[PDB]
């Protein structure tokens, strides 16, 4: 199993640098709308608590510089949306994508499009934690760079980055403007809940072993969604949910083998351990494949 | 830190769909030129040793079946060379990028633009093992697909892919359809040469452990090159060069650490393991990170 992100070209085709000032970050061009984080209207002094709407009060469109490579695009109309810019211009973007804004949950993975100064660095795969930080590789002049899914022909967007927190972890917004987590756009520092494992991630694991035939694991028993619940927290695992359950299912169909079977498998690795095998090739559970992202690179 | 892809998009421009007869894969079209593994010209009976001479003359231009989406291409000419089938088409592909062909060396890296029936899937870093094998994910359908390297806006193409082996590994060709390896484009088990670990990447990706904070497994022991190519042998590294201690400088500068004191700190994670620790998240030194790819992400 490769982390594996989507192709970018869709994404790359949308991407825009922002200007306010000498502050610029990327932007995110679709039909006639340019997306972006809020804090390129700030300066420095703004940056300790800015007062956003005041900040955005003195903001005239002829302010913003939006650029796609050299070429200028005319601002129109300004708006903020939460923590997001919404800049209208005078052009289409011909290379608009079909898409949508989707707010992901915690343990989702996605493809992020790394850029700087509206340009494409790199690509690569990046889980939500379940403390909605995620563990990118963002540099100076990375904000406003994208997370998507692709889906058909259709790019759904997830996620628009802000910041880093002091562990080196990294915050940011749906595409609606409101932050994953408790976080706020001010430069102060904030701290991240502490983390917890995907548990949804590592059953798709185990379903991912068992479907190449490594199933030592499996035990002939049952638990309730309670009794792991509970169980795992004491590991440090996240609690499942429904919804987790419910993701499950195409590869509980697969197997044949009942989500919670494999929860009580689980539940007795955590327990008793590996006691020295390997599952995949390896010692330690893997949390960062979705269920989505098994079925992918199996089938 | 994060294994990382070039921005595909310049390559999903050029990906085609190619089918003859029953069976479909991947084309890299490019100017009026469709480039796509040659075993796409043989049936399920031709693969186990198939004569693609006798069987490239015996197939005429309307043999083959290219699309860019919803537009079938006409085939006006088709040649071979080595392994890679070319279809001359009646149109130039308006998408085409600057672009080279380039046979990338061992150790060295590439992204890969997974494909199937010509639409693009998926995007991953790979290196071109010791053994001219990659560790990659492709399933059926994802011959074609290609390898590269983006340096300004140039797309430099060094791989198409082929085959798999029993091992789970794959195998392909440069852009001029010559093998990585000692392969052939036959149905037929093959077996990879004994790999070896990439020492210089595996030093590199220390640096990067090192960088991000983690740095449990260095020690004040050092060791001369030799030295350590001894014991870098004895476990299937390959040695390090002059040039590799040389390319690592920009990091040894950066970190405050000799080459020769990480070869000292590696030399005595062979030896001994990680003892239950990870590095950078992993139970296993990894050594898919060239020293280019490290400091371009520190
Ligand atoms: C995009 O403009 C950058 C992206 C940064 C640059 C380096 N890596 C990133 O993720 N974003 C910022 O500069 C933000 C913008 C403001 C409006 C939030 N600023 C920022 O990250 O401030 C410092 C962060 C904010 C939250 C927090 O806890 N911070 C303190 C911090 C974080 C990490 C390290 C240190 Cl030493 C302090
Ligand atoms: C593109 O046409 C593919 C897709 C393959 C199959 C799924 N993953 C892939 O990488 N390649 C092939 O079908 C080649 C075509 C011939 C003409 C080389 N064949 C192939 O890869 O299958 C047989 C391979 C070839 C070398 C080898 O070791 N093979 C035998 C093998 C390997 C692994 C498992 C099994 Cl059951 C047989």
């Amino acid at each position: 199993f490769r982390k594996m992100a989507f192709p970018s070209g869709k994404v790359e085709g949308c991407m825009v640098q922002v200007t306010c000032g000498t502050t610029t970050l990327n932007g995110l061009w679709l039909d006639d709308v340019v997306y972006c984080p809020r804090h390129v209207i700030c300066t420095s002094e703004d940056m300790l608590n800015p007062n956003y709407e005041d900040l955005l009060i003195r903001k005239s469109n002829h302010n913003f510089l939006v650029q796609a490579g050299n070429v200028q695009l005319r601002v129109i109309g300004h708006s903020m949306q939460n923590c997001v810019l919404k800049l209208k211009v005078d052009t289409a973007n011909p290379k608009t994508p079909k898409y949508k804004f989707v707010r992901i949950q915690p343990g989702q993975t996605f493809s992020v499009l790394a850029c700087y100064n509206g340009s494409p660095s790199g690509v690569y795969q990046c889980a939500m934690r379940p403390n909605f930080t995620i563990k990118g590789s963002f540099l100076n002049g990375s904000c406003g760079s994208v997370g998507f899914n692709i889906d058909y022909d259709c790019v759904s967007f997830c996620y628009m980055h802000h910041m880093e927190l002091p562990t080196g972890v990294h915050a940011g917004t749906d595409l609606e403007g409101n932050f994953y987590g408790p976080f706020v756009d001010r430069q102060t520092a904030q701290a991240a809940g502490t983390d917890t494992t995907i548990t949804v991630n590592v059953l798709a694991w185990l379903y991912a072993a068992v479907i190449n035939g490594d199933r030592w694991f499996l035990n002939r028993f049952t638990t309730t969604l309670n009794d792991f619940n509970l169980v795992a927290m004491k590991y440090n695992y996240e609690p499942l949910t429904q919804d987790h359950v419910d993701i499950l299912g195409p590869l509980s169909a697969q197997t044949g083998i009942a989500v919670l079977d494999m929860c009580a498998s689980l539940k007795e690795l955590l327990q008793n351990g590996m006691n020295g095998r390997t599952i995949l090739g390896s010692a330690l559970l893997e949390d960062e494949f979705t269920p989505f992202d098994v079925v992918r690179q199996c089938s």
